[PDB]
């Protein structure tokens, strides 16, 4: 339960295969609805169970409520801490596009990684996590952007 | 239980960090399956 960058495992599938990432921070588990599907998931021999999630937002935490609440101020640019499968965490810094939607404006990041990257966090100059990279869109010239997918701190 | 975690490193901000990718501006529309398609 250290506070830091997950990889999340399978062995559902041939070997062990990331499938994603996710923040661990005050002792709750963040990461995307579509990487876990909502399901439990061990840490050594300990179980942490799902608290809350939400397809729409596809976000999930584990042990506790959602706890990240740093917003992009518009304006800076950003890190995003990428972990792909079976490569080290690397730190990658990029000026957001936006995402203009009918419910207002979101930040977007264009970098290009595996599926299994999903739930690498977003961080501001000050290393809080700003939003969750692996939600997005593929655009007309074939590159992935991603949404800056923050949740609600209750 | 099927998943499970391992640790990949601390979140920190890095000096050094590689800087690429472009700022595209997307209009976007989000279905209540949590996908979202280019308008
Ligand atoms: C890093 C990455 C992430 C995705 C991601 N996949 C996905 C799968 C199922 C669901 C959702 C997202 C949200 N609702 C359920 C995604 O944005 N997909 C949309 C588009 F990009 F395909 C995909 C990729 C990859 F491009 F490699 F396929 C990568």
């Amino acid at each position: 339960t250290t506070d830091g960058v997950y990889r999340v495992m399978t062995r559902r599938l041939l070997g062990s295969t990331q499938v994603g990432v996710g923040v661990m921070q005050e002792g709750v588990f963040h990461t995307m609805w579509h990487v876990t599907k909502g399901a439990a998931l061990r840490s050594g021999e300990g179980r942490l169970d799902p608290y809350w999630g939400d397809v729409k937002q596809d976000l999930v935490s584990y042990c506790g409520p959602w706890k990240l609440d740093a917003a992009w101020d518009g304006l800076s640019e950003v890190q995003l801490l990428a972990v792909p499968p079976g490569e080290r965490a690397k730190n990658i810094q990029t000026l957001p596009g936006i995402f203009k939607t009918k419910d207002g404006d979101i930040g977007a990041v264009a970098l290009d990684y595996p599926a299994g990257t999903s739930g690498s966090p977003i961080l501001d100059k000050c290393g809080r996590v700003i939003g969750l990279y692996g939600n997005g869109v593929v655009i007309k010239n074939g590159s992935y952007v991603s949404a800056i997918t923050q949740g609600k701190r209750e």
